[PDB]
């Protein structure tokens, strides 16, 4: 029976039908936004929602028997899995956050549609090279968050009270969000020199972001000229000393013609 | 009189003419902006408008004969068609919003000037390949919109009472416009963890844009290496398939001295 | 024998002296900020400005005499000229707002030095390639100013009442400055769909500013690849043509042992 | 005795120990941020600072011994040194920024981890290039800062009262941080034409930042594209001086078959 289900999971009808259920379920996810619509139709869509989660788990289990292990070595399939698992947690209780994370299920449309995975893939690819810089930055934030909390916390607690208080505030400053009328000018009333802290924080952070981008584009170029030079260097050494194997059978031949002297 | 009017339409004069009207009428739409002006000279401009609109209509008509079905397959003409059609909906009456849409007819200066035509064309060219990602972002927005609305709308209706509402705010946050003192910190007095929503949102949004920009730059400079490489790659073969061919000649010239075979 | 003075205007010391001046006067421009200073040393320093300003006048005259018409085809000169002419107009005058422009004479430091000049010159060079887009965009503003004025100027005259008013505001919205909480959201409390005007506006202008940067970088690299292959090909071709010079005299003296028999 | 110490100092145990010490010390410094923690465990903390501060003074000395004057011509070491100094000075004194500047010793984790000082390097490496542009802009600011102080400082003393205050506001404007509603929009009430100063300032300032990027990127690439030229032209160079070097012997195996006229 294994091959019998495998023909299904792999059909064009399967993926389209699941893509189809993703999409319209998405539309219902959106209609539950309206409190008006939720009245005249609430039980309809929650029903619908239960049908979709059913079909999805059906599907996901099928996919597992058809792919087992390979399935769990697949980033994309793990996603659908966890994102479906979440939806499978009951419409209940105090930790009511999960009712809302059920709208993550719509990200299946990203898994289900190949054009889109490529985009997500292309995006993630940039990340691992950056993990070093991310560390350095987070270190830099940490160190400055500490100083903030200490230098500024007592008189300005909404902003620099806790450690995490200052983290949030320093993120805002980085996005240059209302940074000067909004935070530093207040600070400077008590502590006139605050700028000696915030002006450098701004230049370093902005500096790094910008440059990091420059480096990315330019280093990527550097490897493109690499493969190109290779490809062309590979040519002058494919030719030339293949025109060497022919200018020495001039040589072998030229000296094959050297008992002109015997006569 | 097909050929007689084709001659007029296609002439340099006609085009220079329509352009000149476009400039005057655009100068006068700026003057129509002054309440002070209309009281003194406003009689003059409601007919100037009413006859430039008339002249333009005539033109659009002519041009249609002169190109028939091919006129309605030209982007630039189709524009002129609509942008002048909208200016025909009554001098008053209908709705007064189509009287504001009237001023759009100055974009006919972009349409009727071929430096502008291509400059716009240049700009539009990067879009159709972007389309996929525009969809991915839109889905991202929309999921988050659904999410923000049922997390912050009951308590913060101004910002999150509706999908549309939350679509707006999330756009605001994307442009980083007064996002933290302006939306999130208030949200956070009622909901201390709002940062776990919006900071992830900010990264994704921002990360996608920037990398999108890198990709365009970085991929375009790839294609340029392609055509340069094969330009160069072809030209070594032209001057190195030339070499080994006239050493084949020399190799043979040596085997011309087979005439040692005379003995 | 005017040439005498010509050798002095051109001298290393003529230029180096004027730069000492431009820097000095520039250090006094700053201290004329401290009203603390400008009582205790006001007279002391107003002369310094009077000396400097006459010297520069002299300098400009000499440069003129030396370079004649060719002086007025030189922007760097033309600038020096106007920025000094400006400073000439007395003070009190008709309006203490040309007294302010006087400061602009410090940019003479950009003039007096290369490197500085190269860089200014460097930056400007992208501009002429841009005159077209700058115009399309200006048309784009103009059009949306006219539209914004007449759509919102009635109830929002501070932001959109006058044509120039709408220009200023659309400029602010372009820099995304307090655009939503400070402008559109207020607008929408009277005119709900006003987002249909501002979101597209922001998209258009943002898109244009980014692409233009992308076009500059990539079209730059294309010109850089034109030059590259032509240096590589003009190499490959020429040597490859090096190789056929040693082939024809390894050829037509393989014809003398052939003519041998 | 040198080489015995030298081999300890260069040990990866030495390095890893100091790195470890750097890291746990960083963990305690965030703990000092809590007022709860400092109550219940603050004495545990303040001695560990002493410990680490000693150990590092030891570490720095062992290293000066090992490297002699080579140590003092090393930026990363100079830093490690200068940062340990600050942490040395007795707690309090009259000004207690030093009891805060002490959290800079965490930056040692940068100098200590070889992968981090690499990216700081790459970053720093861009600066020398732009020291001229910097000067240009620093002047430009100065000039505009003088100009605004004496145009808006009497009536707007907070923003423009002194030179210093004008530098701060112009920097605020440069970052485009709340510029219009805030500074510029108020100013224009008193001085209507103030847009004539803050639009130019903004164009110039943002143009120059933005182009400056373009110049790095594109000139970086011009250099990249040239090292490619050499590598390619070098192979060509090689073949056509080095095979005429070894068929110059084939150039004289043809005069031998000539020369055999003689008797
Ligand atoms: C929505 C948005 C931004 C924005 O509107 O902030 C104003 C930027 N700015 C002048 C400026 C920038 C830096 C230091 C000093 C001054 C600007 C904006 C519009 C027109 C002209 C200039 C800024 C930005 C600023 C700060 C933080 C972040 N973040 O974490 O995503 C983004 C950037 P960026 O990479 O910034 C750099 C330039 C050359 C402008 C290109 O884009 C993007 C990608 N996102
Ligand atoms: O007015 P509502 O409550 O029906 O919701 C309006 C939304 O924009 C449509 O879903
Ligand atoms: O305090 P003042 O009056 O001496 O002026 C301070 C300025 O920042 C010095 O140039
Ligand atoms: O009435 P105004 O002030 O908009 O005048 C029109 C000009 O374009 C700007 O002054
Ligand atoms: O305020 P505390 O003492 O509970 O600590 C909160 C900080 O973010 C944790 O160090
Ligand atoms: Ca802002
Ligand atoms: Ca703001």
């Amino acid at each position: 029976m294994y091959l019998r289900i495998t023909n299904i999971v792999e059909s064009s009808f399967f993926t389209k039908f699941i893509i189809y259920l993703i999409v319209l379920n998405g539309i219902t996810m959106g209609l539950e936004t309206s409190k008006t619509f939720m009245q005249s139709f609430g039980v309809y869509t929650t029903l619908f929602n239960q049908i979709v989660i059913t079909i999805f788990t059906i599907e996901i289990i099928l996919r597992i028997y058809v792919h087992r292990i390979s399935f769990f070595k697949d980033p994309w399939s793990l996603f659908d899995f966890f994102v479906v698992a979440i939806s499978l947690v009951p419409t209940s209780s105090g930790f009511e956050i999960l009712r809302v994370l059920r709208v993550l299920r719509l990200f299946r449309l990203v898994t289900a549609v190949p054009q889109m995975r490529k985009i997500v893939s292309a995006l993630i690819s940039v990340i691992p090279g950056m993990l070093s810089v991310i560390a350095l930055m987070t270190l830099f934030f940490y160190i400055f968050a500490i100083m903030a909390t200490q230098l500024f916390g007592e008189r300005f607690p909404e902003w620099f009270g806790t450690l995490g208080e200052s983290f949030y505030t320093l993120f805002q400053v980085m996005t240059l969000d209302d940074w000067s009328n909004g935070i530093v000018r207040p600070l400077m009333e008590v502590y006139p020199y605050a700028w000696v802290f915030f002006i450098p924080f701004i230049f370093v952070v902005t500096f790094v972001m910008i440059n990091l981008v420059v480096a990315i584009i330019v280093d990527a170029m550097a490897i493109l000229n690499q493969k190109e030079e290779q490809h062309i260097i590979d040519e002058v050494q494919s030719h030339e000393d293949n025109i060497n194997n022919e200018i020495i059978k001039l040589r072998e031949e030229i000296v094959e013609l050297k008992e002109l002297i015997k006569t």
